[PDB]
């Protein structure tokens, strides 16, 4: 069941706050082999899921997600629980609790669990010499990826009815096609990023992983502390930007996703071709999240550069070479690509583009198969969502096919501050998918 | 008369390239206490003016601005003039022609002079010492304003029909205020300021100054090399941000603009007020354009500090005083401006507010009078316009009341690209006022 279902429950009395945590618990311990909790004391979690079961009988309801449990990426600082960010470096200081998690602890939400994450949300394989690697929904022996992956796999197998992430490349969205569950990354600065470990200040985005596109519209409105109307959806006109996509999918996504684009037209929506170049886009993303993570973990690379894996030691490094001139560079090259995608969505309900070249590969996969040869694993998945985080703009993932049984997602782009007409056309979507 | 009428005068044959280079030059002699032109070079234009004149009487037409007289502001390099960007100090390293000029140029236009322009564009007054004040067209006793002083005045002199400027806080749209012309800064980008030199990349823009709103649209798509589309206006929905403007505009101006609030539902438009609180984004915009114009100046700085003016020096070492990590905050801020922007442009067709507080005032004016008490002069005339260069957005600068006899001009804020609509609703309210 999704959080609006069990909010009926609840409003019904068929179930309690104390019901629907055993439940998350239950599944917790069962599937401990996926390694998705970063941290949890059931104990702390029953005290409060007693008093918000009495609370619900006494007439007393503290907000829309009263009762409600749903975990926490461990980059967000939660009442009661400890923030590693999975690293063992020491982190710069933060409040005891982030303003987006205020949000839902007012709103009444459960708050029982921080999720694992990829180390300091640099990177996207979900994979952690330090916690251990997160092992996807589906299949135990393929990446869960990142680097919202534990918030990815606690929502796809029912550990808790919701999550809360960050996409900075697009570590949300990946992670939720990579697990076959919603991922939303809002525009940017819609939800608060107030009180929690940054990464790229300037490209970082708060957002919720869930089961279906009610609860991400629902819970985004929450999180943002504001409502976000849904509009009717008729002959949604997608665009495609088939210049972009070229050489960067693999060749079953490449299939799923043509299929789609040939199903639309019975689906009585319209498909049309855009152009999206982007010529760069990869590097200038690179370049500015690279430097401005190198400098939010400087003190920490200096004085206990131990603490942090050799990939993301690597990483950061890199990003302190980089210079700020460099930074301008990327910083005026950014503003200069924006353009671009304006152009490309005007005309458009919203751009269409799967989330992934490939099915979430076996754990350890360093290289992949791209239908123009192979690839890095970093540039083969997430130069398909970057560009959208880089620019702001609001982006649904959801899943629209399976490839040997693993899900594959689609991305749902819309222009600047379009994410309620986002949300219902990947509602109207999702309705007609698997 | 403007480009456009000038260029029908050609085709009937009622006037020639020489003749208009003549005009031009009359006024330019007659108004030359009004300081507008760095450079002018009567010999080489007549020159060019000949070979203009008798290509077009053998049918050999250049381009659509072939043989039409047009001046650009000293920051762009022109073949033939020497670049000086109003400073005595060493510049950066540029090409012989900036690509805008090129654009210019290559379709038939007769670059006749360089026009003066507040030091390095850091700065909106027009007063420079070192070349000596650019002098308000309608009272020499009143600051041209700035930084593309001289090509307004030039434009609202008659020396030439357009000019080319820069704004990358204000610097079309508030000179073109002051004097009763047109300035049109195009969505960031649009314009190409390769060869230019630069105060901010991320926040200049290129961008023309005419007699008129088709003369804007007309060399915009010459400049940008593309065509602009121009949709009809019907009923067009003005958004006023209210909230913005409390207590930011003088009394005179705050009547003005009220009065023309109090016509428009009598034009057939609509007017609803909108929110754009934009808090902090005078400091934001500010940190951000000195922390780049440093960078750019910096040699100079350091080994001939002695060629820049007192104030444009604080500027400049105001920005060196800043560091990266000011630079980082500033880049990130900006971004959660954006956002605001795009919610106050939803369900308008554009934005609509004075381009000044006040008619412009007496040269050496430091501290203003604004509905709100005393301000400094930088923050009451950068203000109302640095948020839409901020940000990137299509802004229309054009005359729309007088107060004290002067010129005071109305911006037209349309959404990122839409730069065509933005000049179709600057033509519909130009045909309905003064």
């Amino acid at each position: 069941m999704d959080l609006l279902e069990a909010k009926r429950l609840l409003e019904t009395g068929r179930t309690t706050p104390l019901a629907l945590l055993e439940e998350a618990l239950e599944r917790a311990k069962a599937f401990q082999d996926r390694n998705a909790l970063a941290y949890l004391d059931e104990e702390a979690a029953r005290k409060e899921a007693l008093a918000l079961t009495e609370e619900l009988r006494r007439g007393q309801v503290r907000g829309p997600l009263h009762g409600l449990p749903l975990t926490v990426k461990d980059l967000f600082p939660v009442k009661g629980m400890p923030t590693r960010a999975g690293t063992k470096a020491p982190l710069p200081p933060l409040p005891e609790e982030a303003r987006a998690v205020r949000r839902l602890r007012e709103a009444g939400a459960l708050l029982f669990a921080k999720t694992n994450m990829h180390e300091i949300a640099l990177g996207i394989t979900g994979e952690n010499p330090w916690t251990g690697p997160v092992r996807n929904a589906v299949d135990p022996s393929r990446q869960a990826g990142g680097s919202s992956g534990g918030s990815a796999v606690a929502v796809a197998l029912g550990i808790g009815l919701a999550s809360l992430g960050t996409d900075t490349g697009g570590s949300i969205r990946i992670p939720a096609g990579f697990n076959g569950v919603v991922g939303f990354k809002p525009s940017y600065g819609r939800v608060s990023l107030e009180g929690a470990l940054p990464l790229s200040r300037s490209t970082d985005h708060a957002g919720p992983l869930t089961r279906s596109v009610r609860d991400a519209h629902f819970l985004t409105e929450i999180l943002a502390g504001e409502s976000i109307p849904l509009e009717g959806v008729q002959n949604p006109v997608f665009g495609v930007p088939l210049d972009f996509l070229e050489g960067r999918l693999g060749v079953e996504v490449r299939k799923a996703f043509t299929r789609l684009l040939e199903d639309l037209p019975a689906l009585r929506a319209e498909v049309r071709e855009v152009s999206l170049p982007l010529e760069g886009v990869y590097e200038v993303y690179t370049r500015l999240v690279r430097y401005e993570a190198a400098r939010i973990h400087e003190k920490a690379l200096k004085e206990h550069p131990e603490g942090f894996s050799p990939q993301v030691r690597e990483a950061l490094l890199a990003g302190l070479a980089l210079t700020e001139k460099d930074y301008r560079d990327a910083v005026a090259e950014r503003e200069a690509l924006r353009l671009e995608l304006v152009k490309a969505l005007r005309g458009v309900d919203a751009l269409l583009l799967p989330v992934q070249p490939l099915p979430a590969p076996p754990l350890g996969t360093e290289e992949v198969e791209l239908e123009s040869g192979r690839k890095g694993h970093r540039e083969a998945f997430i130069t398909l969502t970057l560009p959208f985080s880089l620019l702001g703009v609001p982006t649904l993932a959801l899943p629209f096919a399976k490839v040997e049984g693993m899900p594959v997602g689609l991305q749902v782009v819309g222009a600047y501050g379009e994410d309620g007409k986002v949300l219902a056309l990947g509602g109207w979507l999702e309705a007609r998918l698997g």
